[PDB]
């Protein structure tokens, strides 16, 4: 039920899925152009992601922009 | 039982559904005329989605445009 | 238990379900003219759908105006 | 657990129960008079209900005024 | 588990219980004389209610008034 | 799980059990004096009840006074 | 897990345990004088209370005096 | 589960415990001198109390004052 | 999965542990000194509390003192 | 998954766990010096804990200092 | 179903994946570079994670910021 | 399930974890240099923890900083 939403900034933005299990390694790597959305679950075979590129990303936990200096 | 809403703004907004399981594709294009609507879930079949358009998204985190520049 | 209601603000709206399963197709198509309103559930069959025409939708996250200027 | 309340503004008002499963149609017309209301919960047999004429319409959502204009 | 409360407004209010199941039909007419309540579930036997006549009518979603012009 | 609460506020209150099934009729009539009060689940046996006499009458949904002119 | 708090506001409180089942009768009576408090729940062998006489009644819907006017 | 605390304003205040079940009697008695405090359960063998004497006493409705007068 | 708090507010508080069951009898009592706090579940063995001497007792109704002059 | 947060304010505290069962002794005590925390849950062999010396104890109900006079 | 958000604020940043069980050792570490962001579980086979470098953290507690003078 | 955050506010604070069972013994110790953060579940093998040096602290019950007086 865990879900997430990337929307890109720019071109150049890539959601890379990491495979559940005693090992981690990139299953899927899905590339969004300008304005693309994603929207994408936590699985059987996805337990975490890694975004690259000029994103904003929702969670539960609210709103985060890649570009922002916090 | 996790959902989305999709409006166009446009025509030719593109839903793609991705694949639930061990390997990722598109196994549908569901394309939206603008003010067309798709409500969806998250399946066994569709464990994320990518939206390509100028369109409206909702999800329980709120609601974003993907035309807005942030 | 997820559902959504459909109001036509004109004639000629309709409400496609969309098949469960590997396969995605339209399975149903349900017309509305002015001012009906159709009060639907995600079901066994029914994963998705997709609506057309001049419309007012309501889900857990609120309502909708198809004809809006978003 | 899911169920709608329909309140007949005038004569005329129908309320049509769609059927749950593979098939989609009307197994039930209920007719209501001005000011009868009807209280229904979707069901194994209704998965979907059609409501035409001059109603309020009551959901978890909110109340919905077939006659008004959004 | 979910419940409706109705009191009249007036004599020979008439609540009419609607059968679960493939069928549809009225099983049991009570009549409430003005003031009197009747407070009922929806069962095993009961999917939905017809109710007749000047009443306050309560569920979760709150209070109708069967007279008022909306 | 769900109960009520009947407050007689005069003499001649009465408060009949209906009973759960296919066959509804009374099966307990609870006469109440002035003040008296009945606090009642429904139950195995009981899916419905009505409340004759000047009451105040409590559920989830709030308090009903018989007597108000509504 | 349903359970009430009667306060005997004066002596000659009574509080009777209707019995759950097919039969109703009172399986109990519980005087209680003035100050005395009774907390109780619903059970397997009581699924409705009368109390008679002038008391503080507590339930989750609020707190109920028997001598007010209401 | 549900459980109720009691604290002494003065000596001898009594706490009895009525057995669940068909039969109701007190099974066990505790008292409390001035400024004592008991928390108890609800439990398999105890299904009501029955308090005699000045006290506070709280439940999840809140807190109770068995001198005053209301 | 209910627990309480207590807190000595000077020397010579003690915590009787009161057997869960048919039988009821202190199984254990704790003494705490001034300062000293004890944390404690209800339990498969414990099924209500006794408390004496000058204390902070905490639940999930709240703060009691039993020094204080209610 | 109750539990709670204990750190000490000064050299000398002491938390005791208790044992879970018939009988009650303490099965651990953990020193806790200037500044330590210690994070702990009630679990199948703990079912009570005693803390001693000055520190800040917290519980769902909130914060409590051991040297404050309440 | 508990998941944390990191985000590098500058290159560096690495994510250390802690094995569950009796056994306590990184059996995954994720770099970050400025921006980019994981979004990781914990699972059957991480229990704990561990995060170096200048970061912002995001748990259901909240915003942490691993440069902040606290 | 229930998880907690530690943020280094010094080299050299040290997390050990605390072995589930009849047995209490550190298990693990993970040392944190300044920054670094954290973020553990209790497990089938980890009942309690136990933290040394300065630190920021976050539970479900808010945020400790173990540097500061009360
Ligand atoms: N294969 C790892 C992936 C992972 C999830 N959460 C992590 C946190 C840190 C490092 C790796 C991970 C797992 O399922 O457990
Ligand atoms: N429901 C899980 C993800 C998930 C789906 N199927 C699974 C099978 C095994 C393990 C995890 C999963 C979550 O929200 O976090
Ligand atoms: N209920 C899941 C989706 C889902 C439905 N059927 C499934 C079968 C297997 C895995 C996932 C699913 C969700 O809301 O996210
Ligand atoms: N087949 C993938 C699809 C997916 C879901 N979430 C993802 C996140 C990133 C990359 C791919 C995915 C899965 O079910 O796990
Ligand atoms: N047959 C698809 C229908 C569907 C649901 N959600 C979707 C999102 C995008 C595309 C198709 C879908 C399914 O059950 O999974
Ligand atoms: N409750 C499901 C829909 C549903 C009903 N019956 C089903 C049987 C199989 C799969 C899904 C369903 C949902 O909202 O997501
Ligand atoms: N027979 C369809 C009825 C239905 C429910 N929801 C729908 C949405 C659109 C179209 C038809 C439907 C079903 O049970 O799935
Ligand atoms: N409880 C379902 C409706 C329902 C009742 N019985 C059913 C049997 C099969 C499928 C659905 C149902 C809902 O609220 O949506
Ligand atoms: N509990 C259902 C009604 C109900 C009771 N018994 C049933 C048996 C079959 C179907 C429905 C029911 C509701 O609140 O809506
Ligand atoms: N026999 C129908 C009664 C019903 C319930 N909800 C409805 C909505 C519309 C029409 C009929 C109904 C059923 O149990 O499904
Ligand atoms: N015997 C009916 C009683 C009943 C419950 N709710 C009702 C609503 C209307 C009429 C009768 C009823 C039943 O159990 O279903
Ligand atoms: N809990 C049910 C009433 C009930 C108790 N026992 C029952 C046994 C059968 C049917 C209903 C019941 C309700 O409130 O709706
Ligand atoms: N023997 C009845 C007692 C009862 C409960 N609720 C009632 C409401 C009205 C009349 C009687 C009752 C029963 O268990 O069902
Ligand atoms: N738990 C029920 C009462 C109850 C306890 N044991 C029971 C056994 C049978 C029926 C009801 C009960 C309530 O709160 O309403
Ligand atoms: N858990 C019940 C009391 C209880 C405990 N054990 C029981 C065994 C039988 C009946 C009731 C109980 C309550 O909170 O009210
Ligand atoms: N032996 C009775 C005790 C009781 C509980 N609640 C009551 C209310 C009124 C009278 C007696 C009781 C029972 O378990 O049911
Ligand atoms: N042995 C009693 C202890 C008890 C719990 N709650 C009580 C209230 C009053 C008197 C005794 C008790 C029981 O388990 O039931
Ligand atoms: N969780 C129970 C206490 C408890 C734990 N284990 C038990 C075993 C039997 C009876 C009660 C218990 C309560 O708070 O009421
Ligand atoms: N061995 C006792 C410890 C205990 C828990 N709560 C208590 C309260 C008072 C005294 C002792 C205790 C038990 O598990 O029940
Ligand atoms: N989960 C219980 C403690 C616990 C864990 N394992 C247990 C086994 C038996 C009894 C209690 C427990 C609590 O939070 O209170
Ligand atoms: N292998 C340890 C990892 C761990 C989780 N939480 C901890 C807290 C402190 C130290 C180690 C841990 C476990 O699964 O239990
Ligand atoms: N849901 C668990 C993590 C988890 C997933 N699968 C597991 C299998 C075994 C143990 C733990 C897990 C948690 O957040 O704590
Ligand atoms: N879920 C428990 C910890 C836990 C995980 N696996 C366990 C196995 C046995 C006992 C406890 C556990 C908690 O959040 O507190
Ligand atoms: N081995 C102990 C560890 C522990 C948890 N909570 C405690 C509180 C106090 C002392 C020790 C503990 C246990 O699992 O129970």
């Amino acid at each position: 039920s865990n879900f997430f939403v990337i929307k890109a900034k720019e071109n150049g933005v890539n959601v890379f899925g990491m495979t559940r299990g005693t090992d981690t390694r990139f299953h899927h790597s899905e590339k969004l152009d300008k304005g693309e959305v994603m929207i994408a679950q936590f699985t059987e075979h996805t337990s975490a992601v890694k975004i690259r590129g000029k994103a904003i990303i929702q969670t539960s936990y609210g709103t985060l922009d890649t570009e922002k200096d916090e």
